[PDB]
């Protein structure tokens, strides 16, 4: 059998967070290693590179050599769940400019400034909704179900004109989806999503509707500049990506500042600060550091490394944004630091295209807590909350919460 040292220079990859805002010690290792870039091994034990250095990030999520495509053979497979995808069609998250550029321009008119501003009024109405909800029945709750989940997850739906009365169905195919572990699992919650979707896009056809998916019906498709099951896949990330994101920055950023009780003190006393620390806390939790897959269609020289044509590469953006050349004492939360140019939106053409919805939904979040449930706190220890895997978008599926 193995009778020998089991060090490797090429671990496995996606390790697993042990504190919700830390890095798994897998990760402060690559951090620490020199070079921008590392190898590792993926679940079913192919070799790919790992960015572990902020700048050196930018580059390279910059560099149009790093292909999207999920669907070529060498993309770098995280899970076995990842063959879903690898084998379903593609959003533009998938795609590469010049196709890119055509299908994100579709979707673009929603998540303006001038529109994130416009909807202000909405997300305070239904934050202050699920809180006076939660608080009108009274400690204990549950605060992913009761309040994180729910919160974006109407916002969104109300943006893509999908109905929340189906927010069960959709909200548990959301999940199953994201958090898959096999093949099955996942193709079964994206065919449940898929054909959802496609019911809504033909009740659009008969009667137009609001919201962005009633847009994209109404004026693309009938044009034939988006195909049928294109629009399901592009209404489906922004459903997921609406839902899961926010909901896991929520839980986690409330864990986090009750973990460093000065600073949400200086954030409660002083509210211009809030702005900054959602910055702050969107470079320490990174809740999507491994969307960051990309296949080399072309060699690419990094610093002395050679990435070749063929290979994976992953862009961790939870490690380049402990990169402490960018941000001194990177491990420390610092709410009042300049946490500019950090990666948990990523970078470049793929920059998060809901990055400032989410800006103003987490604003409007800790602003509430802050006011309406200055007490609240941990109905149990950090230690007790169960973390998601690597594998996934990080944070708790459950948050017991209580408070005055
Ligand atoms: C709240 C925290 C969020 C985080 C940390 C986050 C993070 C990210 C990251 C790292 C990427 C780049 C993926 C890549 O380069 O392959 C991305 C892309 C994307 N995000 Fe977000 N996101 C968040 C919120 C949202 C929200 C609320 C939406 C609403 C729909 C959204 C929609 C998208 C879309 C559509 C893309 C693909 C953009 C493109 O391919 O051009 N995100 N996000
Ligand atoms: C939500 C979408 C779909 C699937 C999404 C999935 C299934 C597998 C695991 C996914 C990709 C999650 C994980 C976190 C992403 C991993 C990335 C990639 C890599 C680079 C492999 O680590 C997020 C969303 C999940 C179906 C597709 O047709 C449309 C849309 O992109």
């Amino acid at each position: 059998t193995a009778t020998t040292p089991q060090t490797t220079d090429a671990p496995a990859f996606p390790s697993n967070r042990s504190c919700p805002y830390q890095l798994p010690d897998g990760y402060a290792q690559l951090r620490d290693t020199p070079g921008p870039l590392h190898r590792v091994t993926l679940y079913d034990g192919r070799q790919a590179w790992v960015v572990t250095k902020h700048e050196a990030a930018r580059k390279l999520l910059g560099d149009p050599r790093l292909s999207s495509n999920r669907t070529d053979d060498n993309f770098p497979a995280t899970s076995p769940a990842f063959e879903a995808v690898r084998e379903s069609p593609q959003a533009f998250i998938g795609l590469d400019p010049p196709e890119h550029g055509t299908r994100r321009r579709m979707t673009i008119s929603e998540f303006t400034v001038k529109r994130i501003k416009g909807m202000r009024p909405e997300v305070e109405e239904v934050v202050h909704g699920f809180l006076d909800e939660m608080l009108a029945a009274g400690p204990t709750a549950d605060l992913v179900s009761q309040f994180a989940l729910p919160v974006p997850s109407m916002v969104i739906c109300r943006l893509l004109g999908v109905p929340y009365a189906d927010h069960e169905f959709f909200q548990d195919a959301s999940k199953r989806l994201v958090q898959s572990t096999d093949a099955q699992s996942a193709l079964t919650a994206r065919n449940d999503l898929a054909g959802y979707l496609d019911g809504l896009i033909t009740q659009f056809q008969t009667e137009p509707g609001a919201g962005l998916v009633g847009a994209l019906v109404a004026d693309q498709l009938a044009n034939g500049e988006i195909d049928r099951e294109e629009l399901i896949s592009t209404a489906m990330l922004l459903l997921i990506a609406g839902h899961e994101t926010t909901a896991s920055m929520t839980s986690l950023s409330v864990i986090t500042l009750l973990d460093h009780p000065e600073q949400y003190a200086a954030l409660r006393a002083d509210r211009s600060l809030v702005p900054g620390a959602v910055e702050e806390l969107l470079r320490y939790l990174a809740i999507a550091d491994i969307a960051g897959g990309r296949v080399a269609t072309a060699d690419i020289e990094v610093e002395g490394q050679l990435i070749r044509a063929g290979e994976g590469v992953i862009v961790v953006n939870s490690i380049a944004n402990r990169d402490g050349t960018v941000y001194e004492d990177p491990d420390a939360l610092d709410i009042h630091r300049s946490a500019r140019h950090h990666l948990a939106f990523g970078f470049g053409v793929h920059q998060c295209l809901g990055q400032n919805l989410a800006r103003l939904e987490l604003e409007v979040i800790l602003n509430a807590l802050m006011d309406r449930v200055p007490t609240l706190r941990l109905a149990v220890p950090v230690e007790q909350l169960v973390l998601r895997p690597g594998t996934t978008i990080q944070g708790v599926n459950e948050l017991p919460v209580t408070w005055h």
